[PDB]
């Protein structure tokens, strides 16, 4: 362990041992000082045009965090191919990190003149929330994960948390946590970091579509031994007169069999279409959205329960916020045209899951007699029945991988909303931070802490390996499948690849659920 | 009790359904309830029991 | 009794998790908007469960 | 304090003020019991089951705000279906990244537990 | 504690209809017994308040 | 008439907690009073002035 | 300029009461304020807000 | 013992014991 030697070697690869597949990136990071070392309160309450629904109350805190919660950040798109094309499920194993090459600088603005220097005797500070004692910030879709070419510098978010408020102010309850007061290593420029994690227990993603519909599971050359009421009126003219009439049903009327099983709840959305001619005019964008109401604050339901993006034909209806909404490159952050993001679909959920933006179905709604008739009334709002069947929504390979499980009493399927494993011992929050140097110190006692500091950063290599486990596929279709291919008429540039100026590109988001299978 | 019903078919207008990709289908039987309340053996869900057909019985209507 | 000779709880607590139990729990579509349609949102005033709900249990006392 | 004992009854089907056929009737004497005299003693034992502890705490954070206030997201969410420009607003698509200042409309993995709305009364 | 005799060592139907004014919601049958039984689900029975003073300050579950 | 006694084996989850500043505490009041809480009158009746809950220390989602 | 770590080891003589009342105990005020007691301000700066005895708990002469 | 090593961690922290609470912080 020397300044002269290295302390570790550039590992990016991926290998397949069968239902084994063990992906290994490196990048490179850049570290600034946040908030000159200090801690700060940050709020904002109902003042101003804030309303009442995004006040907040918390601290910004000196520290900086890693984050790979996101696919992308382990598997090229040829191996995202690799996978998504043969293997109906996966899921993670094991997961190892490091850290090594750290090199600190420090700079000196003198009038104009900007110097860079090494400063061989500062250290960083590094630990892991090994016991989930801070709050659970990732799981978010925060920016500033690994960026996806390996040939990219990036730099370290900073970290920040939020507690309980009443307005701008805190209650009796809000929590306050000091970093420094968790045992951490110090490394210089010679020493390295590293630890392993081991997940839990968790199902396959369920990587394909289903090639039967819900409601056409049964044979369709044989009745049902059962029947149903296939009429109360009598047969014969403009005299019909009250009677109970019943038939099995068969093939031609398959709608009216007698089934087992259920759609997966819902809560519908509004609908809107990419023809901008076919919309209301009038700016419903979040008038019209559906929210949710706690402790007197509303919240925008997004992107919500798993539900089929559209019924057949109507690929150009989507649901107001039931969508993963992803940008292009060098997409704006505030209020851009809809011809720079991506939308995505989740359309292969037909077949169990309903319609976003249409009713469940439709209900009793009174007792009919001989002088009342019935009447029935949409649901637009199903909870879980027995019975019920439903599929989670898809990944996405520029989209989250995991998030945490909040600890509580009570639970019901806990799967992440925006798609991915739901853990409740995730894997653990990794925080770092420059060591302060004080600048020179007066030549006489102050009780008065110090305040200035040498600038100074810091940099250096990253690595994380993860071993996942695959669940073959084991069809028996005789027809062909259909397989996520890249197009084969010349471009002006190759998806997935760099400009004329070196600048990555994503063009489109990629699903997994491409190969079949019956229900 | 035939008068006791609206005199109108409703067997399939009135019938509680599911919307799914655009197609909807009888819910039946449906979510195990109880037939009816004390004293009401006279009355039943319309798609909400079990129907079996009795020896030799015909196939529609 | 009168009500000054009865001693009320709390649950005040859950306020982070569990929906106020006075209020409708959010509020959801109600048709297809369209160019000459306004969309249309309706109360949720009971609501089951659903994938992806937490939930915290009522306290005991002594 | 000196208590008083309760006195044991209990419940079956019914209709109205009658019995039906499920009705059941129970009589205590038809069990093994033991009789005690003045000097002798009578105790046992039992074992819970496996149960989970209850939650003696209280959550220092809500459910609407576990996100970092400090960053935003990648992800986008409709912002507005109009036209910013004046009276004469057109159908758009109009999108953004929610962040520290529209934490209302960040894309959130949880949501709130069922609800069964009743009346709400003041003192 | 102390036992006193109930109904005279007699089991007894018990019930209440429509009767009366009586709603329907409010009908029940059943019987009452000569037999006492002991409760203790609750609690206070088991606890000191200074007890459950040091229980619930210092712990997150039991 | 005779005596009775129970006894139950509780077990506890004790606190894990890296919160920094004070936490809520439940206490009884410091300021004087004509009687004592959860104790007894002039004439031995014993009372419970108020409900008390087990939610007061804190926790992270 | 440098680091510095101290470490103490400290006895404890846990209270043995039988005291049937609940004790006075050192609790945060429960009503919402602009700052949390010892925690920083938007500034960074700490501070305490009262002093901190250590007589609580209650033992007979 | 080299220049480019540290030669020592953050500890700052308490644990409880039972009779004993150990209690250790480091400054700059």
């Amino acid at each position: 362990d020397g300044v002269g030697s290295s302390s570790g070697n550039w590992h990016c690869d991926s290998t397949w041992l069968g239902d084994r597949v063990i992906t290994t990136s490196t990048r490179t990071w850049a570290l600034p000082t946040y908030n000159n070392h200090l801690y700060k309160q940050i709020s904002n309450g109902t003042s101003g045009g804030s309303t009442n629904d995004n006040t907040y109350f918390g601290y910004s805190t000196p520290w900086g965090y890693f984050d790979f919660n996101r696919f992308h950040c382990h598997f090229s798109p040829r191996d995202w191919q690799r996978l998504i094309n043969n293997n109906w499920g996966f899921r993670p194993k094991r997961l190892s990190f490091k850290l090594f090459n750290i090199q600190v600088k420090e700079v000196t603005q003198n009038e104009g003149t900007k110097t860079i220097a090494n400063n061989l005797t500062s250290t960083i500070q590094v630990f892991t929330d090994s016991e989930y004692q801070l709050p659970y910030v990732l799981g978010s879709a925060h920016q500033g994960c690994l960026p996806p070419f390996p040939a990219d510098v990036f730099m370290i978010p900073q970290y920040g948390y939020l507690t309980l408020n009443n307005g701008s102010q805190a209650v009796g309850r809000s929590s306050f946590y000091c970093l420094e007061y968790f045992p951490s290593q110090m490394l210089r420029t010679g020493n390295n970091f590293e630890f392993s994690y081991t997940f839990e227990d968790v199902p396959f993603h369920s990587s394909y579509a289903h090639s039967q519909s819900l409601d056409r599971l049964m044979n369709p050359l044989i009745d049902q031994y059962l029947y149903y009421l296939s009429r109360t009126q009598s047969t014969g003219g403009t005299q019909g007169t009250q009677q109970l009439l019943f038939s099995q049903a068969g093939p031609a009327n398959m709608s009216a069999q007698a089934k087992n099983w259920l759609p997966g709840p819902c809560y519908r959305q509004q609908r809107v279409s990419t023809t901008l001619s076919q919309n209301n005019n009038s700016n419903f964008a979040w008038t019209g959205a559906t929210k949710y109401h706690l402790n007197g604050r509303d919240s925008l339901v997004n992107p919500g329960v798993a539900m089929a993006t559209h019924k057949d034909d109507e690929e150009r209806f989507f649901p107001s916020s039931g969508v993963l909404m992803f940008g292009k490159q060098g997409a704006g952050r505030d209020n851009v045209d809809y011809s720079s993001v991506m939308l995505t679909s989740e359309e292969e959920i037909k077949t169990t899951n309903p319609v976003a933006t249409e009713q469940y179905g439709v209900v009793a709604d009174n007792l009919q007699q001989t002088n009342t008739g019935p009447i029935v009334g949409n649901v637009n709002s199903q909870g879980a029945l027995p019975g019920m069947v439903w599929q989670n929504r898809d990944v996405y390979l520029q989209g989250p991988i995991w998030a945490k499980i909040p600890h509580t009493d009570g639970n019901f399927h806990p799967s992440p909303l925006m798609g991915g494993f739901g853990l409740k011992h995730p894997p653990p929050q990794i925080l770092i931070k420059n060591t302060p140097v004080p600048a020179d110190p007066p030549t006489t006692f102050s009780q008065a802490k110090l305040a200035s500091f040498i600038t100074q950063y810091s940099t250096g290599q990253v690595s994380v390996e993860i071993e996942w486990e695959l669940q073959k596929e084991n069809s028996k279709r005789w027809n062909p499948e259909i397989q996520y291919t890249s197009n084969y008429y010349k471009s002006t540039n190759v998806d997935f690849a760099v400009n004329t100026e070196g600048t990555y590109s994503e063009p489109r988001p990629i699903g997994t659920r491409y190969l079949t299978r019956n229900l």
